[PDB]
């Protein structure tokens, strides 16, 4: 029979042996493996997706984007395993190189050095750079999918939420809401839900950072309005010129109803941070998107300059465009095209 992994199965044999369980989603399920084959270790991302339109978007895109990518900061798919034939295929199996640990849990024992979180905050940017350069937003960066090494390499991973959005085109009003997990929510996703941009990645990326200087979420909202009230706490009220940057009039009167708040300097919250640290922070984690850091300046910020390196950071050579967005199907067309994605990797084609 096929190995279960917590009652779920992993028809991935006989390739793919020794399953043991990493994590989890609403529809899918994430196990390190054994490649009999190439005798590597793996991690295999069992997807679920075909009894929901979103779930279908979301594991195309995934596929679609990461098949395109390569880059030494961004999991690569080595393989996808799923049925000889679309009626049967009721999962997707996206096989990786396994990594050893991620930033959550890193976290979760160990204090970091100062170059520890320079070294790691400049592989995020740039990897960053490279998935930005490709027009793609990834949507959901956290610590949980920030992947290391005892090399202290790091590589991003789930692509799930990630999508394409051509500059060519205004996507305003076209981009889905509540992405991002909560307390890595940038503002403009509850005040711009369906207008944000790419800068809401670099408003998760200081969310990170705070996390590694303090070993604790910066702004751990308890549920989604929650959330603007923890960025507001310590951010301060939005001042005038931005308020008036809020182009949705209903956000904006709701945030001049809330009761002002001051700043919290950033020293007081981190007193024993890297002051180069704190004021990229500051940057990134700036209220309003159009005046926030971008990740080539990022990238060129004091605090990184001892890995700072144009010549040494690729980016995408073929950007994305409009074709990678033609997902706004019935589940039952977007099953096809995951079908036609994954066909490269069967035995036949
Ligand atoms: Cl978990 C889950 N479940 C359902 C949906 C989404 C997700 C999140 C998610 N997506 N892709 C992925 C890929 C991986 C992965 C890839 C390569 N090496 C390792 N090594 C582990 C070993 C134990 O320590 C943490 C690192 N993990 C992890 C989560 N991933």
């Amino acid at each position: 029979g096929p190995e279960m992994v917590r009652g779920q199965v992993f028809d991935v044999g006989p390739r793919y042996t020794n399953l043991s369980y990493i994590g989890e989603g609403a529809y899918g399920m994430v196990c390190s493996a054994y490649d009999n084959v190439n005798k590597v270790r793996v991690a295999i991302k069992k997807i679920s997706p075909f009894e929901h339109q979103t779930y279908c978007q979301r594991t195309l895109r995934e596929i679609k984007i990461l098949l395109r990518f390569r880059h030494e900061n961004i999991i690569g798919i080595n393989d996808i395993i799923r049925a000889p034939t679309i009626e049967q295929m009721k999962d997707v199996y996206i096989v990786q190189d396994l990594m050893e640990t991620d930033l959550y849990k890193l976290l979760k024992t160990q204090h970091l050095s100062n170059d520890h979180i320079c070294y790691f905050l400049y592989q995020i940017l740039r990897g960053l750079k490279y998935i930005h350069s490709a027009n793609v937003l990834h949507r959901d960066l956290k610590p949980s999918n920030l992947l290391l090494n005892t090399t202290c390499d790091l590589k991003i991973c789930d692509f799930g939420l990630a999508r394409v959005a051509d500059p060519d085109h205004d996507h305003t009003g076209f981009l889905t809401e509540y992405v991002a997990t909560r307390w890595y929510r940038a503002p403009e996703i509850m005040l711009n839900s369906k207008g944000y941009t790419k800068s809401i990645d670099i408003w998760s990326v200081g969310c990170i950072l705070a996390e590694m200087l303090s070993n604790r979420p910066i702004f751990p909202g308890k549920h989604y309005l929650d959330q603007l009230n923890h960025i507001l706490g310590i951010l301060g009220s939005p001042s005038q010129e931005d308020l008036n940057c809020i182009i949705n009039l209903k956000a904006r009167n709701y945030l001049l109803s809330l009761p002002h708040k001051n700043k919290v300097p950033w020293n007081r919250l981190f007193p024993n941070a890297d002051s180069k640290a704190l004021d990229l922070l500051d940057k990134m984690l700036t209220f309003n998107p159009h005046k926030r850091i971008e990740v080539e300046q990022a990238l060129a910020h004091p605090y990184l300059e001892q890995y700072y390196d144009p010549s040494d950071e690729p980016i995408a050579e073929a950007p994305f465009k409009f074709d990678m967005e033609l997902d706004d199907l019935p589940k039952e067309k977007l099953k096809e095209l995951i079908f036609e994605e994954t066909a490269r990797f069967q035995p036949g084609y």
